[PDB]
């Protein structure tokens, strides 16, 4: 029988919004899914959604011929400078299923191998940088991790150096993307964006816009000018067919789209992953000993990186606590009833709260706030839709493979070369952009003296 959804305080006409007069809404959002359970309605002016944080509902969310992706409002606002790359693009668009059927096979494990030898590159560029600081000096974790995870992306997508370990300041084109994903979230909670104020912020923004496109759009017309293949995403989108190939604008927002995606949710993963290892130091000593144990090379092979299994535990324990990408939207299909309780409209919106997932006690046991890696010892045991640091289905991350890859070679390999102090008895403090990562999180790493 139909059950009255539960919803949060309302403030008169601002509904719930008050609420999340916050900079961590997710966090927010995680308190109030702990009051309300496993699903709430969260109303704005002019907006309805409901939250979902329980696997059984999530499980039938995650139901593509009942329910879809949805655009949100984040989404619809990155759109204006990822265009209809994958991320941003409504299933329903044919640019969405094109791409999609394209890129697919050089997202593959198996394609992975394609890439390892660029992720090698800026990996070895990262452990170089930490071998050549100083004794007294820290590291600034999540600012390297994105230095990293925007250098490989930049360098597998378009075969393109930004150089970020040798900048201060990075290179314009990040600069304008950071800059264009702040401007995105800001606009979330924004009442009055045509308010005289953002003026300049709206300026800043077609700048920002036609900093990117100008750069992915020299470098695709020099590939096509020069016909020179390589192991590069943009060398697959140049090749790929459906008869037609993608057009150069979309192949344009498909890397664009890739740094967006991938950057910021890979380096926090990596961020997350150091935090718990150095405030768990007995993971971090079976970490370190795998990746002793299996790097037996100065540089990584790719069938190495494979088996790093414990360091691949870590990561998704990592995921499971604090899915950097903490939030998914979807609608129904049709007008529908989800989990025998509650009437939904066809159109009606669905968040995923991620984090609230993978602390659904039904499924992991009361231990959920627990950094384990060993849960994820036997992937087969934990059950369908009970973790999904990915999102969903056809429209699942498409860089997952790549994202592991990445995290797990370069966390393997930090693990190899230095050992780690907390340096500061770090306070765990997580920072909302569209994504999430430790704040200020910094250790110390002393080098172990293993060459390159
Ligand atoms: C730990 C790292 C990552 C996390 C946690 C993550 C998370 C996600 C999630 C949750 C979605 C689905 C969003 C939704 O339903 O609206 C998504 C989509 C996507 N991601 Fe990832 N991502 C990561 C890394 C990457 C990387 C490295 C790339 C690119 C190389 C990437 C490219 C994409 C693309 C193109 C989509 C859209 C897929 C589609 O709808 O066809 N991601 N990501």
């Amino acid at each position: 029988t139909i059950k009255e959804m539960p919803q949060p305080k309302t403030f008169g006409e601002l509904k719930n919004l008050p609420l999340l007069n916050t900079d961590k809404p997710v966090q927010a959002l995680m308190k109030i899914a702990d009051e309300l359970g496993e699903i709430f309605k969260f109303e704005a002016p002019g907006r309805v959604t409901r939250y979902l944080s329980s696997q059984r509902l999530i499980k039938e969310a995650c139901d593509e011929s009942r329910f879809d992706k949805n655009l949100s409002q984040a989404l619809k606002f990155v759109r204006d400078f990822a265009g209809d790359g994958l991320f941003t693009s409504w299933t329903h668009e044919k640019n969405w299923k094109k791409a999609h059927n394209i890129l697919l096979p050089s997202f593959s494990q198996q394609a992975m191998k394609g890439y390892h030898a660029m992720m090698v590159d800026i990996a070895v560029q990262l452990v170089q940088k930490w071998e050549r600081l100083n004794a007294d000096e820290h590291i600034e974790v999540p600012e390297d991790m994105t230095r990293l995870t925007l250098d490989t992306i930049g360098l597998c997508g378009f075969n393109y150096r930004f150089n970020s370990f040798y900048r201060d300041q990075p290179h314009p084109f990040i600069t304008s993307m950071v800059r264009a994903l702040d401007e995105a979230m800001n606009k979330l909670q924004r009442a009055n964006p045509d308010d005289p104020a953002y003026d300049e912020n709206k300026r800043q923004f077609q700048e920002d816009i036609k900093v990117m496109n100008d750069l992915v759009d020299k470098i695709i017309a020099d590939r096509k000018a020069s016909g020179e293949q390589s192991d590069d995403l943009l060398t697959h989108m140049l090749n790929g067919k459906d008869g037609e190939p993608l057009d150069d604008e979309n192949i344009r927002y498909q890397i664009i789209t890739f740094l967006i995606a991938g950057h910021e949710t890979t380096s926090g993963l990596l961020s997350f992953a150091l935090y718990f290892l150095v405030k768990n130091p007995h993971v971090l000593q079976k970490a370190a000993e795998e990746a002793a144990r299996v790097l037996v090379d100065p540089v990584p092979s790719y069938k190495q990186v494979k088996q790093l299994k414990y360091v691949g535990m870590v990561l998704n324990e990592a995921l499971r606590l604090w899915p950097t990408a903490p939030a998914f939207s979807l609608y129904a299909k049709e007008d529908t009833v989800l989990g025998g309780e509650y009437p939904l409209e066809k159109g009606d919106e669905l968040m995923v709260l991620i984090p609230q997932l993978h602390r659904d006690k039904t499924i992991w046991g009361d231990d959920v706030e627990e950094f384990r890696p060993e849960r994820f010892e036997n992937p087969s045991a934990i059950p369908q839709h009970a973790f999904k640091p990915f999102g969903n289905g056809q429209r699942a991350c498409i860089g997952q493979q790549f994202a592991l890859h990445e995290a797990t070679l370069v966390l393997g390999m930090m693990l190899k070369h230095f050992d780690f102090e907390d340096h500061t008895n770090y306070e765990l403090d997580i920072k909302e952009t569209l994504t999430l990562k430790p704040e200020g999180f910094v250790v110390k790493a002393k080098s172990k003296k293993i060459p390159l």
